């Protein structure tokens, strides 16, 4: 399909070094999945540069959702529109290791993406969320069944991921 350049890690599981915003733009995939926190509050990380991406409608839209809905719990999704990016977007919250959330809990976010045939992805609950990346790839690699193709910023991280694979 219109997904080039991954890397092959299992029947299901592909990952790319690249920028997930520039990604998106080029393949416009059904679902991209956004590292949201419980209050859609899209400052920084993956969140941050997606909402950016969109001119800040992610934004809008979502703060609409959160004053009709409430939070999200942790573990927990909503589906919304993906604008200039993708069809929709899935804001998937895994814990937040640096405000003691539970690190089982990725394993819930994850089972997420099952109810999606195809995903362009981050790994969740890296980056600024303090996870170790190692862990989300394998909690990842052995939850999710649909396909997904992981994009990684750091290319240093994406070295690290594949020559560790197991």
């Amino acid at each position: 399909n219109s997904f080039s350049g991954y890397l092959k890690l299992t029947d299901n599981v592909y990952i790319k070094n690249a920028d997930i915003v520039e990604e998106a733009k080029k393949v416009k995939p059904t679902v991209v999945v956004n590292a949201a926190n419980v209050y859609l509050k899209h400052g920084g990380g993956v969140a941050g540069a997606l909402n950016k991406a969109t001119n800040n409608a992610m934004q809008v839209e979502s703060d609409d959702y959160i004053a009709t809905n409430g939070p999200l719990k942790v573990g927990g999704s909503c589906v919304l529109s993906g604008h200039n990016l993708a069809k929709h977007c899935l804001h998937v919250v895994g814990p937040n290791v640096n405000k003691g959330e539970d690190i089982q809990l990725l394993k819930s976010a994850y089972e997420n993406f099952n109810q999606h045939e195809v995903l362009l992805a981050p790994l969740l609950s890296a980056g600024i969320f303090g996870a170790d990346p190692i862990h989300s790839l394998r909690v990842c690699v052995d939850t999710v069944r649909t396909n997904v193709y992981l994009a990684v910023f750091d290319k240093n991280l994406y070295d690290k991921l594949v020559s560790s694979f197991l």
